[PDB]
């Protein structure tokens, strides 16, 4: 393991504020998007063993990471469709290319699978493990966090998380099968030390899944990418984790049916990066390698 980060942070302006991202060697992209309530620093033990494969790089999405605050901020901040626009603007901003490869997790996987949907011709391959891949029922929801993130999606969410922190500080480690250490969750709480809208993103995300109809915008975006890659050849690289988290039951077996794709299981609850970062890392490595034959 480690807690040290991969590379150094950039950063450069996006609709006048400044995102954080990594981007490390030069080729086509291997892009690694992290989800809730992480960061670029999710990548930090995987994006080594990619080494010599491309153009490694890990965005730090708006609100999060070394990535500016959006101010003012409140409940109607950080919704999905915003992050989507920052996001799309710093990739286009990186200068990417036509042959990219995704790799993604929670939020990151929405927001990849939707650009993919939306920049098909120029997806090379696609990475992914507990990944929002479909719009769900409060049935598919993980049962131990049920109760936890319905909370969310009241009005007991800004207490619970603007106040006191609970996403980053409770959800975070309970989902990771090992015990991190004081430099990791130091890494992890830096974004959020202040209380208040700080720590907005890490609310407004729970606020935004897809479960049950709502919000029905994001749940037409994800019935929308779920429909395209149940059908699109690209190739398909699905990191399975025992015992999981949110990719099990209905939407593992939905994943499953998906074309051209290779599949791998390791231990792990939701943050599986944490807790098996070198068969993800090679995992992945082994899949450019095949898409990147040389
Ligand atoms: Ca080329
Ligand atoms: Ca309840
Ligand atoms: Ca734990
Ligand atoms: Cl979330």
């Amino acid at each position: 393991l480690g807690a040290k980060p991969f590379g150094e942070k950039k950063f450069i302006e996006i609709k006048g504020r400044r995102m954080a991202y990594i981007d490390e060697g030069t080729g086509d992209p291997i892009l690694f998007q992290h989800g809730n309530p992480t960061s670029s620093y999710l990548w930090r033990n995987i994006m080594p063993h990619c080494a010599g494969l491309g153009r490694l790089i890990a965005c730090d999405l708006i609100g999060m990471g070394d990535s500016d605050k959006l101010d003012p901020s409140g409940p109607e901040r950080y919704a999905y469709a915003e992050h989507r626009d920052y996001l799309d603007a710093l990739w286009e901003a990186l200068d990417l290319g036509d042959r990219v490869v995704l790799v993604v997790h929670d939020w990151g996987s929405a927001l990849g699978f939707d650009w993919a949907r939306r920049h098909r011709e120029r997806v090379q391959g696609i990475a992914y493990m507990e990944a929002i891949a479909m719009p769900i029922e409060w049935a598919d929801f993980p049962e131990q966090d049920r109760d936890l993130f319905q909370a969310f999606r009241s009005q007991a969410g800004e207490e619970l998380v603007l106040q006191d922190n609970v996403f980053v500080e409770q959800v975070l480690p309970g989902l990771i099968l090992r015990p991190l250490s004081e430099a990791e969750m130091a890494a992890y709480r830096e974004p959020f030390l202040a209380a208040g809208e700080a720590r907005r993103p890490t609310l407004s995300w729970p606020r935004q899944i897809p479960i049950a109809g709502t919000p029905a915008d994001v749940v037409a975006i994800a019935r929308d990418y779920a429909g395209w890659l149940s059908e699109s050849p690209i190739p398909k690289l699905f990191i399975n984790a025992e015992p999981g988290a949110l990719t099990t039951g209905r939407m593992r077996d939905f994943c499953r049916t998906w074309p051209n794709q290779t599949e791998i299981t390791v231990a792990g609850a939701h943050f599986i990066q944490e807790d098996s970062p070198d068969e993800i890392g090679a995992a992945i490595a082994a899949f450019v390698r095949r898409l990147r034959p040389a």
